[PDB]
């Protein structure tokens, strides 16, 4: 099971060449790996499955999203100037609208890798649709020998839980699995395809790439840096002149000498 | 079992990019790992469980909290100036109230990771509510064949202790477990979700972020640095002039020469 | 199974000598390895195979292609100046046609390694043509003992799925496999041969290598570098003169002194 | 068993950020690990246990304490000036009392980690109170079938020694253990809690933190450094002028030439 | 199986001392290792073998050859000036003939290591001549008990495929193998001997080592370096004077000020 | 089997202190290790052995010898000036005879380590003299019960091939082996002794150590270095003045401007 995460492990061990997305690589690479040690096991009960599996395609994604906004050091400047009234805003809506949108496209790198990499291994999908398999399809001389609706859902639904499987009635194990891990791995490619193709279009066309506001932004965020870095200079400077008055008082103020004079 | 902690192990091995929270990463990453080598095993007795399990969601958290306050080098300055009377305080309540509050939000990074990572593996929860499972639910032709209340609590309660399990009466093992590790992993996400969302709000709104007092603080804590660093200069300086009087006395004072003169 | 990817692992660990193709080595080396942890298992059903196997020779290639264009920092400049009308284009079609073509030949290094390295191991090919093997050829006293067409496709088609194989009727297992992994490894060489030989011709002849436009290009792309790098200078410069007016106001504006004066 | 010590192993491997306590980390981290390779096995005899177990909560702690005082380079200066008569002491009792007390709180970091980490694994506690377990409690249809007092102590007392356990009479093995490793791990938390909370109070209040004597101390210990470092200068200086008289005598004193002159 | 390639692995890990051949060591060392992970398994059918084995002594060699020419940065200069007409060639045939020949003797280091290291392990040779072994030689009381020609080729030919071997008729397994891995390892030495001895003669005698043309060559290839390296200087220089006119326009052109003036 | 080569592996990993022999350590250390992965297995047939074993004490040595001459960068200078006529030789026979002899004593470090390290493990010797063992010596109640000459050579000769050994007739296995690995390891020491002792004599006496010609040599080989290193200076110098005439033509020659002028 180490394969899905040990890969980025040496890849992390490989080099130190990246960007903000590589800074996102600090987190989401763990998201490529955090799946590995976090186990998965479904109740194999009659109706809980379709509830439970939807838990592991919506919450842990949404967590990794919101942990992207708070993680970067900008939201206050947008949060601060939004709550204030219009007019008083020292920034145009344009620089707001852009700079707000350039937070999403750096956050979305985690919650798409953690929807691929829990489809390609199918576990998330297996416990979610096993209740409705066409049992007549490849059923070893099938025909549903008088089987009812209840007490068959409790027959099908165990399929992922291996050692507690009921038996050969209208199914083997290795044909009900290994046919739901096929359909799953079809979505996993026909999903990641559509997303990356939609990564094309975005850059390639447009949405708030105006040469005007891009300039004002990068100027501004560059300006906050020099402000913080420079304020410390005046403090340490202005403080240095102030310590000399007091520290000297400790000297010449205990005994004006040492008793250890030989 | 190495997975839960070997992950941060290479992640620790990964790089050296962090902050005070990464300084908290020095500790709490161990808290992500300290769970790994510290075993867990419940008494599997009739009433001790619900006592014992609450031991491992309140004490070891609270320890990691208080080890956060004492660990950082500020509490004296707050502790010193609080015990003194008002008026004599060389600092406003504002700089107190802020600087005191900026100790919590750096300490709380340990005691939330050690409440998630002992819910997602369910062991802490399993030995805490096994005494009340609905045995009729998925009970293999159930009906409670005349079973009493006592001598059934001692029947259910063994469920986590594997090799000492009684038997198939109104239960298998792999259906009483693997249904309490489902409910547990639901809290683990619906908890970590709520917390991180509440990490949003805090930064995003406010609570003592006033531009006034933030300034006075960082100036002040910057000032203590130069004071300590500069005091050593005068000492080593003032001492250097003093050693010359005595060290010379050792010379010219033993024999004023060596007998080894050839 | 680590062999196919652990090789580039130490090879990655080997040194840091490469180029843009070695920059492509950042990705496609993973493509040499990403096959390793991504499992493969075919439905072993009557007609799905020839559908499913074609999934793993066209989609995951095409993904690695489009992830090559978006990955490099040029497509905007081509995308921007293409949507505009002719005439307004500040660049000749020649520099366009070349610079556009020099994106393909840096992208095609991934989608040819991931068509070799899923033929040489034959798994992709095995589940794709097992339905039509000449069963009379090496069939252990063959003759098709009255076997029909249906209920034989479901007999042949299981061949890759080992533990669920039907039996010795007109076949053993280790002669239906180990004869489709021969034919496969013949394409894998007679393919990679043809491609590399076609890598010869390209460089060796020509296609838009004109000394004129190559010059204008590398000049231009060199020019964008100095523009971005130099703009930051004026900002940090022009900003530095501006901070001094405000930062001084914080000083001399809180109390014009400290109450901690002893 | 490597877990309890392999953790600090990579943690030691982690970084090199610490202080005098981290210098104590040089030793006590081994004390976190020295437990690992030093085995434990109790006599499983009738009365020796309660003797023997008390051996491994008092001696190996007390050793790690005294190895803390001697390890640091100060005790002579306190030991030297204590044996002398009062009055002649070149230092006030205050600087003595403080500087003596600042040896304990750097030594106590070892003998509290080696009392936690041999309670949380319970082995030290198991062989110490097995002689008195309430056998009627969870005793598999108990009632003490005429069992005497002697020849039952020799029945209970074997409980930790696994392969030499007598048998099922009024006990199984996995219920007499796994109920004494519960009670133990309760002290281990309710102990480490109380200690760390008492680490709060100490810093937070007081005990010889007077601004007067703290100054004189750190000045003094700073002074011993420059004295030792500077004495070597005069020696190597004063010696250099002295060697020239003799070393020249070796030259011009063997033959005033070489016979190898060609 | 790691031995054949893990050797160069630490040898690669050993040091970084080599030349263009060591640059070829970048590739062919993989060719010493690429054999390791690329499996081998022959059809064990009547006539395909002698076809199939010849596949793995001619194609994968020839690939590693052509990947040597394209890999080095010279073929264009030869390819460019060859297609042109004679007379216009700015270079003598001598510098052509030499410089063209000094491409082969740097490429031939891969396709001789991959013909040795797939003879010394004999697998390539075993599946190629098993159809004609003298069965009477060491045949355990032989005599060919009426065996025909067909239905014996299908008897011999299975010999490499271990678990599907027919049986003891006129052969054991461990005497038909372990006599074709002897004859093979004889060629492997009597081949590598002849080649290295022919490496002697080449250097030691001659073939286009003329002092005249060697000079003109190394001068020329040295000249292309300074040309490329120096062209970038004029560009970045000539561009720097050009950016100042436009970048200033962005300034003073948005608002000529900031609205954030307090 | 890793022991014979894993030793030099960490020894190689040990340090980087050596000379030309250590440069030979680059190769022959592999020769100490190349034995490890190159298998050995003898035909166990009646007469081929004494042929085959002599293959692995003469060819692979002789290869490592000739790979020593060609490997070092001197043979041309000797090869060039030997083919020429006497008189024209710019070097005395003395400097020739010495410099030629100082190639052997740097090459002979490989072909003596690969004759020791395939005697001390005896495999090379076992398959070479098993055909003539005194079977009466330690033969478990021997006497040769009417055994003929043929059909006994095929009885003895299998001895190294373990699983195909015939049986107990006049021999066990573990007494025919483990008496030919004794005699072998006697030569291995009484050989390496004689060689190293002959390494004494050589240095210690003489053979072309004349102070005259040693001087002329090391001067000469020192001179070739400065010649090659210095020639590149004039080229890059003389070329730099030449590029400026042409590179400027590319500028001012495409359009004398850019159309992108805004
Ligand atoms: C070994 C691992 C195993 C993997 C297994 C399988 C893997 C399959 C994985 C496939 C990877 C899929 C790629 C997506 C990348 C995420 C986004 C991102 O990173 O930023 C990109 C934005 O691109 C997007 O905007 C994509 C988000 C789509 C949602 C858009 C929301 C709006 C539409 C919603 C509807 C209304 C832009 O990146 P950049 O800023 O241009 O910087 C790139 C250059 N640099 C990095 C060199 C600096
Ligand atoms: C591989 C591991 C496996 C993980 C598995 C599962 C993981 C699930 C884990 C999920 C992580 C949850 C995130 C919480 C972070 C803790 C707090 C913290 O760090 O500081 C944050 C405060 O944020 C808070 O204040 C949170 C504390 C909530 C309690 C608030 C008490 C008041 C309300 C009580 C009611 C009255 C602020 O951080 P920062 O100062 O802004 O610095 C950030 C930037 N930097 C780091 C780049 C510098
Ligand atoms: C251990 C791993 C296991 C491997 C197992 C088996 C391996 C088998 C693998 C064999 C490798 C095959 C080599 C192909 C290389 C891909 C292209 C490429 O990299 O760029 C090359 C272009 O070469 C091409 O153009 C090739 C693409 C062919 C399609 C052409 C499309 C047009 C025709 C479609 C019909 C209409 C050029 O490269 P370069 O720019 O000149 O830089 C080279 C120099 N440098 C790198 C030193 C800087
Ligand atoms: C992976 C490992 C597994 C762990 C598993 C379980 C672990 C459980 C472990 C829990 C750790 C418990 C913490 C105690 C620390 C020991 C003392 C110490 O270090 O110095 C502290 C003193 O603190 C004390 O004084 C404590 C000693 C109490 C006895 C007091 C004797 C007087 C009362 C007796 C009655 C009369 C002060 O430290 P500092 O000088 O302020 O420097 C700190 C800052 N720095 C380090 C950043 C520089
Ligand atoms: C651990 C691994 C396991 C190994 C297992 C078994 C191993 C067995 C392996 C044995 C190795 C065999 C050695 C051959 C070397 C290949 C060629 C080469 O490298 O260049 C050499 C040319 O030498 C040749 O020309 C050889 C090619 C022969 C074909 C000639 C074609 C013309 C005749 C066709 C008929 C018409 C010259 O090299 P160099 O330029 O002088 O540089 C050397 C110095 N330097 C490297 C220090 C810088
Ligand atoms: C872990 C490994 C396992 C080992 C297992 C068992 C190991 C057993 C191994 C034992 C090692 C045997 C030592 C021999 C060394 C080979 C020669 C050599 O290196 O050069 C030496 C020449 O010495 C010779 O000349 C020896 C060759 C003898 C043949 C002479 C041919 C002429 C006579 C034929 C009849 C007519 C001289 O060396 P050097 O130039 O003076 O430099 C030395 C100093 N330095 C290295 C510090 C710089």
């Amino acid at each position: 099971m180490m394969d899905k995460f040990r890969m980025i492990f040496q890849f992390l061990q490989s080099n130190q060449e990246s960007f903000m997305n590589g800074i996102c690589g600090i987190m989401a690479l763990a998201s490529a790996q955090m799946y590995s040690a976090f186990d998965f096991n479904c109740p194999c009960l009659p109706g809980y499955n379709a509830a439970y599996s939807a838990g592991i395609l919506l919450a842990p994604p949404l967590v990794l999203f919101l942990l992207g906004l708070v993680m970067n050091n900008n939201v206050s400047m947008l949060a601060e100037e939004w709550k204030r009234p219009p007019g008083r805003r020292a920034k145009d809506p344009a620089v707001l609208r852009y700079m707000f949108c350039s937070m999403a496209q750096r956050a979305l790198w985690a919650p798409v890798v953690w929807v691929a990499v829990t489809l390609l291994d199918g576990k998330c999908f297996l416990c979610a649709f096993c209740t409705a398999v066409p049992v007549s399809a490849l059923g070893n001389g099938s025909l549903a020998p008088g089987l009812p609706a209840p007490e068959l859902a409790r027959l099908l639904a165990r399929v992922p839980c291996p050692e507690i499987y009921d038996g050969d009635w209208l199914l083997a194990r290795e044909v009900a699995v290994r046919y739901l891990r096929c359909i799953s791995q079809a979505l996993g490619w026909s999903f990641v395809l559509l997303t990356t193709l939609l990564a094309f279009v975005v850059r390639s066309v447009r949405p708030c790439f105006t040469q005007a506001a891009f300039l004002k932004s990068k100027y501004w965020s560059h300006y906050i840096d020099i402000e913080r870095k420079l304020f410390d200079e005046t403090c340490t400077e202005h403080a240095k002149a102030f310590a000399k008055v007091c520290i000297q008082q400790f000297f010449e103020a205990m005994n004006h000498d040492l008793e250890l004079g030989h």
